[PDB]
C-alpha cells in the first residue's frame, strides 16, 4: 500500500527523521513485489483458477505518540 | 494506496520529518507492485478464471498523537 | 487513491514536515502500482473473467491530534 | 482520488506542513496506479468480462484536530 | 506493503533516524518478493487452481511511544 521513492535527495535534518509505525494486511495470490538496482525486464502470471474463497477478518491498529511532558496519561482500552 | 515521489530534492528541516503511522490494508490477487532504478519493460499478468468470493471485513484504525504538556489525558476506548 | 509527486524541490521549513496518518483501503484485482526511475514500457494486463463477487465492509478510522497544552481531554468512544 | 503534483518548487515554510490524515477507499479491478521519472508509453488493459458483483459498505472515517490550548474536551462517539 | 527505495542519498541528520516499529501480515500463495543487485530478467508463476479457503483472523497492533518525562503514565489494556 505504501510506497515511497527518493532517488536522488540531500537532506539535512535536526530531528528524529523516518519514525514508522503501524502499517497493515497484505493477503496476496501470484503477486510480485519488485525492487531492484534488447533489454526485458519480465515479471509474468499466468492463467490460473479459483474457485471459492471466504475470508472474515477483524483489524485492530494502535498507535500512540505521547510527548513533551505527561503526568497520569492513560492510553488504550 | 499511498504512493510518494521525490525524485530530486533539496531539503532542509529541522524537525521530525517524517512520522508515519496507521496505513491500511491490501487484498490483492495478481498484483504487481513494482519498483525499480529496442527496450522493453514488462510486467504482465495472465487470462485467470474466479467463480466465486465472499468476503467481510470489520476494520478499527487508532493513531492517536498528543504532544506539548498534557495532564490526565485519556484516549482510545 | 493519495498520489503525491515532487520531481524538483527546494525547500526549507522549521517545522515537522510530513505527518501522515490513517490512510485507507485497497482491494484490487491484478492491479499495477508502478513507480521507476525505440523505446517502450508496458505494463500489461490480459482479458479475464470473474463470476460472482460479494463483499461486507465496515471501516471506522481514527486520528486524533492534540496539542499545545491540554488538560483533562478526552478522546475517541 | 487525491492526486497532487509539485514539479518546481522553491518553498519557505515555518510550520508544519504536510499534515495528512483520514484517506479513503479504492476497490480496483485491473487498475493501473502509474508513476515514472519513436518513444512509447504504454499501460494496456484488455477486453474483460464480469457477470455479478454485489457490495455493501459501512465506511464511518474520524480526524478530529485540536489544538492551541484545550480543557476537559470531549470528542469522538 | 512497506516499500521505500532511496537509491542515492547524502543525508545528515543528528538524531535516531530508522525507528521501525509495529509491522504487519503477509498471507500469501507462490509469491515473489524480489530484490537484486539480450538480457532478460525474469520472475514467473504458472497456472494454478486453488478450490477453497476459509479463514478468520484477529489482528490486534500496539506501538506506543512515550518520551520526554513521563510520571505514572500507563499505556495498554
Amino acid at each position: 500500500n505504501f510506497m515511497l521513492t527518493q532517488p536522488h535527495s540531500v537532506s539535512e535534518s535536526p530531528g528524529k527523521t523516518l519514525t514508522i509505525s503501524c502499517t497493515g494486511s497484505s493477503a496476496s495470490i501470484a503477486s510480485h513485489y519488485v525492487q531492484w538496482y534488447s533489454i526485458d525486464s519480465s515479471s509474468n502470471s499466468a492463467s490460473l483458477t479459483i474457485s471459492g474463497l471466504k475470508t472474515e477478518d477483524e483489524a485492530d491498529y494502535y498507535c500512540q505518540s505521547y510527548d513533551g511532558n505527561n503526568h497520569w496519561v492513560f492510553g488504550g482500552g
